[PDB]
Formats: C-alpha cells, structure tokens, sequence
C-alpha cells in the first residue's frame, strides 16, 4: 500500500538526485 | 485526493526529471 | 488510482529504455 | 495482492534500472 508506494518513490528519487550529480547535473 | 495524488504528482516530478536527463544527454 | 499509476510507470519505463540506449546501455 | 502487486514489483524494477545506471556512470 500507499505509505510503501511513496516510499519507493523517494528512494527512486534519492537515486536520481545521485545520478544527476555524476552527470554534469 | 491525498496519499494517491501526492503519489501521482511525484510520479510527474520523477517522468519531468527523467525527460531532462534525457534532453541533457 | 491504480490504472493511471500503473501507466505512469510504464511511461517511467519508456523514459528509462531511451536513456540507457543514450548511455553506453 | 494484484494491480498493487504489480505496481510493487515495477517500482522495484525502475529502483533495479537505476542503481544500474548509477553503478555504470
């Protein structure tokens, strides 16, 4: 449910901010 | 409508990121 | 609801094929 | 548990996407 699906969704999110940092932003 | 659109706009802010990735690339 | 979010991530999905092909895959 | 289920295991998918995007760049 809806807590855990958010939930992945700053995870997902946490791993973009990284990925936009190692590429030129 | 709550929990679901706040998971619906963050799904929209992840699809925007990932299509300036995109652009970027 | 659970149609549209599912749809979303099939959109999310599409973005990522793109990208990894624009990477070295 | 259904559509949710499926819409767990494609999150989990987009999360397994990019961690590989991450470990690549």
């Amino acid at each position: 449910k809806t807590e855990e699906i958010l939930s992945k969704l700053y995870h997902i999110e946490n791993e973009l901010a990284r990925i936009k940092k190692l590429l030129g932003e």
